[PDB]
């Protein structure tokens, strides 16, 4: 059972370079606009404890080299939306998809199409761990990538990358520039906070499991909501909610196994492990499927 990135190739089309005297890093163009992690105007030293306005007003449209490919643009306007910059540029980028910006939550999904200096490299399916960090394959150059989920024709760009915090793990904002998390575009000492594992989504990928014919796992067993949950903190488990139920209701229906079942089998796991065995081939719990991430690969 796989880990499934979206198709890329919408979100290729609007990947572009973006240098700003030496610094340069991915951006993302759609329309007549240009977005980019506003440290872009940063040195190496302007990262240590950057004054962003003061910063940005040494810097003109012509100080900012976008290019696509070969196509260079010319930047007629600049502006600073919290972390992000908008490079108003002549040219609307005719391989501009239908698209949304959106936020999106702690635990849900999205792709990563991964640029370094402008050109894709890779594409990988990610979650956005409850702490609003995200584990993953950042390299020097990969600032401005954006993560995204595709509906149908509709890009929703959810995400853009800014930062390795000095723990290994990353950073970034929405594409309106306000960080997920209480992180700052600023290289010091940050933390992340104690991190979770996403409850509802290692239910979803045991019905997942039962899906595909791993059911080992099931437990004459059962369970209180409260119970569970009293299982759940002592674990680092996110709580889980009747909203959380809700969603996992297509599941429950499609193997006709009841939440809470679900969830006793989930606590025996918790307090006894996996003994060696596994489940859909991994030795510990995936809490990187949402319940639409199981539904969509299991239609
Ligand atoms: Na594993």
């Amino acid at each position: 059972f796989r880990k499934m990135a979206f198709p890329s190739g919408k979100v290729e089309g609007c990947m572009v370079q973006v240098t700003c005297g030496t610094t340069t890093l991915n951006g993302l163009w759609l329309d007549d606009v240009v977005y980019c992690p506003r440290h872009v105007i940063c040195t190496s030293e302007d990262m240590l404890n950057p004054n962003y306005e003061d910063l940005l007003i040494r810097k003109s449209n012509h100080n900012f080299l976008v290019q696509a490919g070969n196509v260079q643009l010319r930047v007629i306007g600049h502006s600073m939306q919290n972390c992000v910059l908008k490079l108003k540029v002549d040219t609307a980028n005719p391989k501009t998809p239908k698209y949304k910006f959106v936020r999106i939550q702690p635990g849900q999904t999205f792709s990563v199409l991964a640029c370094y200096n402008g050109s894709p490299s890779g594409v990988y399916q990610c979650a956005m761990r409850p702490n609003f960090t995200i584990k993953g394959s950042f390299l020097n150059g990969s600032c401005g990538s954006v993560g995204f989920n595709i509906d149908y024709d509709c890009v929703s760009f959810c995400y853009m990358h800014h930062m390795e915090l000095p723990t290994g793990v990353h950073a970034g904002t929405d594409l309106e520039g306000n960080f997920y998390g209480p992180f700052v575009d600023r290289q010091t000492a940050q933390a992340a906070g104690t991190d979770t594992t996403i409850t509802v989504n290692v239910l979803a990928w045991l019905y997942a499991a039962v899906i595909n014919g791993d059911r080992w796992f099931l437990n004459r067993f059962t369970t209180t909501l409260n119970d569970f949950n009293l299982v759940a903190m002592k674990y680092n488990y996110e709580p889980l909610t009747q909203d959380h139920v809700d969603i996992l209701g297509p599941l429950s229906a499609q193997t006709g196994i009841a939440v809470l079942d679900m969830c006793a089998s989930l606590k025996e796991l918790l307090q006894n492990g996996m003994n060696g065995r596994t489940i859909l081939g991994s030795a510990l719990l995936e809490d990187e499927f949402t319940p639409f991430d199981v539904v969509r690969q299991c239609s």
